[PDB]
């Protein structure tokens, strides 16, 4: 079943509005609703906290403060704490300071605004330089990795390019907002939330309430979008909900209004990247030296892994004999940044990407050959390594880009464009090609495990359950498909159930594009046990050997006789053979050392390429993507439709990141862009007018679920091509380095134009 | 932990009203409430059905009729159907005809009464003779089993007794009544209910909705008692709930008001038992021939297995060279009878016990030696068999009864009584010893399976889950105990979860006193798995063998180091070892054939004995139990507290059965006793004033979880001593056979008195 383009498991339900998300679930009439009241300072001591106006507000029932917290007060996904309710001082504008449970969402919102709070302000750190200045950082100092000796390499280099440039963050904007609900259930709680990580929600709620893990059960059936935004900031909602619940005696739900959501949660780490890169006379890179300043926010969240991944991707798609990264994870008084599709990767990649382009302009070379010339070697003595020392044995980049350029009519188009430009004085088109190599697996190694539990009922139908969470990316269907493929029956007999830490325990968050790779195995593992039992039984019964019992298309065949799967199961039931099983999986071959920067942190890499073409307006910088062509490698895809879709969506999101998406804070730290009316994701019409997406269809070298390949994050990096192209257009307008910053808003583009035009 | 007298798992919650049973669960404001409208005819064709008044009644939302059922209309636990709504005709007073769904339980009841129905009455069959007469029956004819040649045997017997007697049914009176709730959950349903058989609730709900099983989940956390009454009559409530909820789009609950419950559900099968038994001059049984007429009601329900079980126990505790049974299972237009603690066994045993008393009286012998003399032989060439040919290899009655007689001062007490009676002309005391042997395992062999799913979280706590359902009998403690023992940690670390068919599938109803025998094994089975993975891991890590890793008391020990179980678990999680496992178990050695009456239908036999002392008043029949002494064999008890408890309570209920519980139908077939005000269970004061219960402590010969023994049903048979003792007091008043019938209400006793007295 694996391999066919079947629709998402809740397609119909989405499309008629029966699919329920969290705020849709029915709940008792006495359910309360909650809202945080937030700090209005970027950095201060809290000096007075009068809440009387709060308690007195209509419909309100309980109000909460760090002191009311019965046990832990900490939602951080990492060993250093992050209070859920402020403990004496605040650190960014948005930080929740107390919590309100009233008889209605509005009510709670309204009350949250009546507090009388006095602060003793303090100097605030809002910018990388400020941070740098004040040595405000995480991990007691920057992280440095080095392979070879760069300064040597670069001092003696025929060509060179130094450059510095800004990469702005990005707000997830998941259509369904953060949200959760908790229901006291004799002794313990049951939380429903919209999170990518129920096993953690469990852990944090448990600690928040002083309960052993077994007294807390998180169920989560679907999220309306997550993109990393829900890898951890689901914690504050769950904690508050469980805590209000334990106190008031009653169910408590909490959902952030959009404005709150954007102000409180984190975003993608914005980066400043400073690079020197250099090459040979023939164009082979000689070395690249990089410094990453990354804006993490006021607490650790997942900065640690994120910045590790960006370093880990600083080689972009190329082999480089010497390469250095110095990675500062700067602490600042603003939203605590966190995961976002790509998890650092795009930042590191775009780093190398910008440079190599700068390099190419420098030597009047065509960027594309320059790249193509430095891709890692194809597979099949001594294989090349990355700067962290992992052999790259499966890079099909050379082949693929070639194939893409042909199919995209790359060369010819390039000319048509030059011409067209030369005849225009107000508009310029530009086009670029960018590649992608992304590694698969958590860099924090022991997260790479998954479990599934499978049940077959006497009427032959099946209930599948696994650790992943469906956030729109088709995970469940793939897992259904794998299961139906391994048991030999039609998918229709397989039903998916909601994710539930009481059914599969100790899960990792659904992330690192590892949802399907791993859960897939786990389910397969369960289904294999089950199938095993069936064959054993059939065999003894029909005298003969298990391995000749065949399950296919809903039918079982043995010794010339054949029966319907149901008929087999019923009979195993009568025979008393267990029809239930768990299954589990752990990614092999991984080992690496973060501090040393050496090892094999990944199983295999994902690749792909994209050629985008755009036009810009020389007067105002207005601009847009006319056409894009992608060719991306999803292994032996488990579901081509489902994959094409992630590819298309990711691309858009990726581009979105480098074009109109822009975060802005005011001089006092306030988030100015905190609502769709001022934070602008790709709207329907920004879709490329011609959008060709196709897949490289080749098995994965490594032994993954049906030789497929993760496909959720990788494709997000194809967005770079858009930025690259945007920059090709500026370059066409003058002979200077456009030095286009990201995000490329029109103001930004217009600025690049002028530089290149030499008008300042 | 196994072996300690620990409290029930939910004792704190029982005692402060926090434990929630089904009607306590909170549910959405829009939930609807249901009630059936019932037939008022014992047997007729439904000719007209005006429901208009119903739809018109206040708060009503939907009304249903067989025609409205969307798919199956059948709630029977057996191959022949039993409609949930009546189809054209009715067969007893109480049979549900249509179904109302209103915005409140009262509203529903009230509307249920407004229908205008016209019937076309038919002759009804209400008594055994009638049915016998009309050849009204199930299984197309009686069932006969014969071992040896009885006629021959009897004909040539030094001693003989023929007698015939009635045994009455019994209403469960579970303190929480039948009840269920169904929640549409996108495409499928979730049922909560109060039932001993969630996997079946699943089956029937599914079939009624037209859904594969996998779209139906039943969760059942605890029942307020079941005693058999919830082995199958949970079905109608669940089907109706689900059906109403498919149609109205909203959650529907249904619980039966007492009066309804007693009129609609079934009761223990009342019996008429005819016998001839005969012996040697020395007292050894020669043969015994038995006829069982059994009133099953309008529909199959579980008559089939029940009646098999009575045949199965017609040998009571005695070896009998020849013995025959003809068992009629007669259909009648009354409540469809069903399971009840003992499931036929008591009726069968009572049968033999009456007869051997009759024989004893006939030969001027003391019943007690008569019995003592014919018990099966102890264990340790050719071992005796039962009349179904199953060797009885573990009968310790001899040893046990002896011990009981002595500890209870039997003989001296017998004398004290004779004297006392001789000085008394209005009161008479009676005393009697009665033994029990009870087979353990469903007689419908493939039912004897169970499964469990266990989880260990990274803080070391543990979530246990198995297929059995808690109904007051202590199953979840015993299961927690086994788990804690096998894993080597303190029980506090293990929490039980609600029975849930999406977690352990395809379960048998919890019954046959086999809840723990089996789930215990399965739970051991998963724990052993998990403890296996842990040892493996410690082994590898500390180099050494797994069999030397030791879990005890919450601590793990190997090569001279030790750590806390939780430290092991966390370490395993980081090593990426699955901490989840299912478990399964199927009882071995069983094989037997219903039709022939031959086989091993049981793993082992439960035994015990009870001596009861009573007084009756020769004027009105009033009477009461003064003192009871029991010695019962629970194997190596999994929890002596919990086991003494089942013995106590069961004794009471058993006596209850043969003394004040009495069912009564009027000429039209209407149940006259349908409420506690007229059906009378033992009340506090009818407890024996001196009530000594003690356990026989010997490991089971068979390999049962910790060598323990089922103790749910067997001990109910100890009630028979109460009846036998009431009969001894009658006997004490005259030289004639009292012919005491059951139930021995005071009317009944007085009647016996007079027979004995020759006063008619
Ligand atoms: N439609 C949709 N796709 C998505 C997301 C989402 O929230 N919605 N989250 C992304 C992120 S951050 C990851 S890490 C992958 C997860 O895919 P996977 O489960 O198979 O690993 O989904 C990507 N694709
Ligand atoms: N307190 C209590 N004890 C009880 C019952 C009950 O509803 N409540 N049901 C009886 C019946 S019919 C059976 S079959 C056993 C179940 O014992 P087991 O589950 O451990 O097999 O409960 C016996 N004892
Ligand atoms: O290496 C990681 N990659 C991720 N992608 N999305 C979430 C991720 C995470 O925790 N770690
Ligand atoms: O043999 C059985 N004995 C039972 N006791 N309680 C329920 C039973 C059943 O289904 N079968
Ligand atoms: Mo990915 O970024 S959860
Ligand atoms: Mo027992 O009789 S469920
Ligand atoms: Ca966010
Ligand atoms: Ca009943």
């Amino acid at each position: 079943s694996v391999g066919k383009p079947l629709p998402h498991d809740s397609a119909r339900a989405h499309v008629t509005g029966q699919a329920r998300y969290l705020d849709d679930l029915p709940c008792p009439a006495n359910t309360l609703h909650l809202a945080f009241g937030l700090s209005t300072e970027a950095s201060a001591a809290i000096t007075g906290l009068d809440l009387e106006p709060v308690r007195e507000s209509p419909g309100v029932i309980a109000v909460f403060t760090a002191a009311d917290l019965p046990h832990d007060n900490d939602a951080s996904p990492a060993p250093s704490p992050e209070p859920v309710l402020a403990t004496g001082e605040v650190h960014f504008v948005g930080q929740p300071i107390f919590l309100v449970a009233a008889t209605s969402h509005r009510a709670a919102r309204i009350a949250a605004r009546k507090a009388r709070i006095t602060y003793a302000p303090r100097p605030a750190i809002l910018t990388l330089d400020q941070a740098l200045a004040a040595d405000s950082r995480f991990e007691g100092g920057p992280v440095i990795w080095a392979r070879g000796d760069v300064e040597t390499a670069l001092a003696g280099a025929a060509h060179l390019a130094e450059g510095c440039f800004e990469i702005g963050g990005q707000e997830h904007f998941y259509l369904e907002g953060q949200a959760a609900l908790a229901l006291p259930a004799e002794g313990g709680v049951v939380i429903h939330c919209s999170s990518q990580h129920p096993s953690e929600i469990q852990h944090k709620v448990a600690h928040a309430l002083g309960l052993a893990f077994h007294d807390v059960r998180v169920e989560m059936r679907r999220m309306g979008g997550g993109f990393g935004g829900k890898e951890s900031q689901g914690n504050h909602l769950a904690i508050a909900c469980a805590v209000a619940a334990r106190a008031t005696g009653r169910p408590c739900k909490m959902r952030y209004d959009r404005d709150d959501d954007m102000v409180i949660t984190g975003k993608r780490h914005d980066f400043r990247i400073r690079y020197r890169i250099g090459a040979d006379a023939s164009g082979k890179l000689l070395g690249a030296d990089f410094v990453h300043l990354a804006r993490c926010g006021w607490s650790a969240d997942l900065s640690l892994p994120v910045c590790d991944r960006a370093m880990l991707h600083a080689d972009g798609s190329y082999f480089v004999p010497a390469l250095r990264i110095e990675s500062h994870r700067l602490r600042t008084n603003t939203q605590s940044n966190t995961a976002f599709r790509g998890f650092g990767g795009p930042q590191g990649a775009l780093g190398m990407e910008r440079a190599i382009e700068h390099l190419a302009r420098g030597m009047g070379r065509d960027p594309a050959e320059l790249r193509a010339l430095n891709f890692y070697d194809p597979p099949e003595k001594k294989t090349q390594t990355t700067h962290y020392g992992q052999e790259v044995a499966d890079c099909v980049l050379g082949e693929l880009v070639t194939r893409l350029q042909k199919s995209a009519n790359f060369t010819t188009r390039r000319a048509e464009i030059a011409a067209w430009n030369s005849t225009n004085r107000t508009l310029a088109r530009g086009i670029a090609l960018s590649p992608v190599k992304f590694g698969i697996s958590f860099t924090l190694t022991h997260l790479n495990q998954a479990g599934a539990l499978v049940q077959i009922y006497t009427d032959g139908s099946v209930a599948l359950n696994h650790g992943g969470t469906e956030m729109g990316q088709g995970l469940h269907a793939k897992m259904v498909q794998v299961a139906a493929a391994v048991l030999g029956i039609d998918p229709v007999q397989v039903r998916i159930t909601a994710t539930d830490t009481s059914k599969v325990p100790n899960t990792s968050a659904t992330a690192a594009s590892s949802g399907a790779d791993m859960n897939g195995m786990a389910v397969k593992d369960a289904c294999e046990t089950l199938r095993g039992r069936l064959a054993g039984f059939v065999a003894a019964r029909e005298g003969c050997a298990a391995r000749d019992v065949i399950f296919d298309a809903g039918q079982v065949q043995a010794s010339g006789k054949s029966w319907r799967f149901a008929e087999i199961v019923a009979a195993a039931y009568m025979a008393r053979i267990s029809l239930s099983a768990t299954g589990f999986y752990a990614t092999p071959k991984l080992s690496w050392d973060r501090l040393r920067g050496q090892g094999r942190p990944f199983l295999y890499f994902a690749y792909g390429a994209a050629i985008t073409e755009v036009v810009i307006d020389r007067l105002t910088g207005e601009n847009r993507i006319l056409r894009t062509d992608i060719l991306h490698d999803a292994g032996a895809s488990l579901n081509p439709a489902l994959d094409i879709g992630q590819i298309e969506g990711a691309y858009v999101q990726g581009a979105g990141w480098l074009t109109t998406e822009e975060l802005v804070w005011d001089h006092c730290g306030r988030l100015m862009t905190h609502a769709p009316s001022t934070y602008k994701i790709p709207a329907f019409s920004d879709r490329p007018r011609i959008f060709n997406v196709a897949l490289w269809d080749q098995p994965n070298r490594e032994e993954t679920i049906f030789r497929s390949k993760a496909v959720g994050e990788p494709p997000f990096l194809l967005g770079i091509s858009a930025f690259l192209a945007l920059h090709d257009a500026c370059a066409a307008c003058g002979p200077h380095w456009p030095d286009l910053q990201a995000p490329a808003t029109p103001e930004a583009v217009l600025a690049a134009v002028r530089r290149a035009e030499g008008r300042a």
